[PDB]
């Protein structure tokens, strides 16, 4: 009944999650690139009568207003100086909601 | 590949366990163990957000589990209950998995709080 998030390639609910992505050599980093680490990895959806039916997750959004409570602005084409660590919460809602707090780091700042 | 899950919750499970009530002269029948297993759990193939579910042996399974007990069955699928007993049902693979089911009879039980 509830939305869950799961791990895209098991199937496993998950609560928490994590993922890394690089920087370019300026140490900036683009919010579709963490969009696509992030839906990559985990996926929102309503179990019911043995099937997965899958929700969209605020992705996008979620990781811009992650970045805004970090001071970090975010420019029209989606660039950003990353921080080494923020946390996105990822909201899926039901038809008839879920938050995935996930931890993304950038590893390879100077 | 296959696993096991809850029918109701979705979430995977590794042991199971259920409860079947015997009738007056302590008899269970199959196809009431039947029943409880697979109203309560499935087996499917996880890929691509998807489930896809595979059958399961449960009455097959069954009848092995009180063999290996030396519990007798009758044609119509009565047996005399046993306290509790493991069931090993298993589904397999396309591209293969067992479930350990406990199955309990509460009517049968040495130990009970009722007077
Ligand atoms: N941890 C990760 O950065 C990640 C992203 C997508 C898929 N698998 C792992």
């Amino acid at each position: 009944g509830n939305v869950n998030f799961y791990d895209v390639t098991s199937g496993a609910t998950v609560t928490n999650g994590a993922v890394s992505v690089n920087a370019d050599n300026q140490g900036q980093v683009n919010v579709a690139n963490v969009v696509a680490a992030i839906n990559s990895k985990y996926f929102a959806a309503q179990y019911a009568d043995k099937k997965l039916n899958t929700r969209t997750a605020n992705t996008e959004d979620a990781i811009k207003a992650a970045l805004k409570d970090q001071k970090i602005d975010v420019n029209s084409v989606g660039y950003f100086k990353a921080p080494h660590t923020f946390t996105v919460n990822v909201k899926a809602t039901s038809n008839t909601s879920a938050t995935l707090p996930v931890v993304v780091t950038v590893p390879n700042l100077e």
